[PDB]
């Protein structure tokens, strides 16, 4: 009954309007498109796996609320998928953009891998959604990416690959896993010094969730652990409960990466910032230079200025 941001289709369960999926709607989008096209999807569950392949580019996703507008599956490697293949939602064509929906894999913890949200679009955004699993929950595979006012849920290495990537203003909490595991809320995976990547959280809120916090003291969550060799990863401006353990980071297989890696922490607040107990590792370090925390900006780290303000959502660009 209404039109914000142009809306060139309308997906509803109910019926009401053009289509009842959203995979019809992706599919009705013309190829190589200059301008934005524009899916509006209302409230309803949705139980399909989506893809957004290479060709169909600047794809917006609009739904009616976090709260109500959900997308569902449970692909998993226990069952025979692969860890890539395996995403509710796939997005790779470059400029996508989301919000106000919500995107989940509900396989559970004894199924090992299962992706809520996989990301390979250069120049893709995405605000007020939220993205819940367990073990690898957000795949940040690769290009240049922003993430704000979401909320991130997951177990075992729940936000992972090789992307640019910045999430400001979020919330991310770290849940109940299964029997004996341990909880890693990263697993950046750079192999290459020459390689202009990595994961930066900034001014958001790290926590637990409702069924994890009265046993943190079970099961303990670090920040994240190496994935590969030139590993990069930097929390600043945030606040921390002390869901964290004090060393703040894992290893992964003995001495590996634990002398090329870059893991960085700047001017965080809560229980679980202080750094007197952390790790000794020659790539961990306390950063007390503003120049240096800057570059890991938006504006200087994934080119903002070029972009963010045509996203139509909000935006810091600096400290
Ligand atoms: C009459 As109608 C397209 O707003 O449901
Ligand atoms: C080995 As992994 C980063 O898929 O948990």
């Amino acid at each position: 009954q209404s039109s914000t941001v142009g809306p060139n289709v309308v997906v509803a369960a109910d019926g009401s309007g053009d289509y009842k999926t959203v995979s019809e709607a992706v599919a009705a989008a013309p190829e190589d498109s200059k301008t934005r096209y524009v899916i509006r999807i209302k409230a309803g569950v949705y139980r399909e796996n989506v893809d957004v392949p290479k060709k169909k580019k600047n794809i917006m996703f609009l739904g009616d609320g976090r709260t109500s507008t959900i997308i569902t599956a449970s692909k998993n490697v226990q069952d025979g998928s692969t860890t890539f293949n395996s995403a509710t939602v796939a997005a790779v064509g470059a400029g996508f953009l989301a919000r106000d929906i919500t995107f989940q894999n509900t396989a559970g913890a004894a199924k090992h891998q299962a992706v809520a949200l996989r990301v390979g679009s250069d120049l893709s955004a995405f605000y007020r959604c939220d993205i819940l699993a367990y073990q690898d929950s957000l795949y940040v595979h690769s290009n240049r990416q922003f993430f704000i006012n979401c909320f991130i849920a997951g177990t075992v290495d729940f936000i992972f690959g090789n992307a640019a990537v910045v999430l400001q203003d979020c919330d991310i909490h770290a849940r109940r896993p299964g029997s004996g595991q341990k909880n890693m809320v990263t697993a950046q995976g750079r192999t290459d010094p020459n390689q202009n990547t990595g994961i930066v959280i900034q001014k958001s809120r790290i926590g637990a969730t409702s069924d994890l916090q009265p046993v943190q003291s079970s099961f303990p969550t670090y920040l994240g652990r190496p994935w590969k060799e030139y590993s990069r990863t930097v929390v600043m401006q945030s606040s921390i409960t002390n869901v964290i353990n004090p060393a703040g980071w894992f290893p992964w297989d003995g001495n590996f990466a634990l002398d090329t890696l870059y893991y960085g922490e700047y001017q965080n607040t809560g229980a679980g910032a202080a750094t007197s107990g952390r790790v000794t590792w020659k790539g961990f370090k306390v950063i007390t230079s503003s120049t240096e925390a800057q570059g890991f900006t938006p504006g200087s780290f994934i080119a903002g200025g070029s972009w963010l303000k045509a996203t139509t959502f909000p935006f810091s660009l600096g400290l």
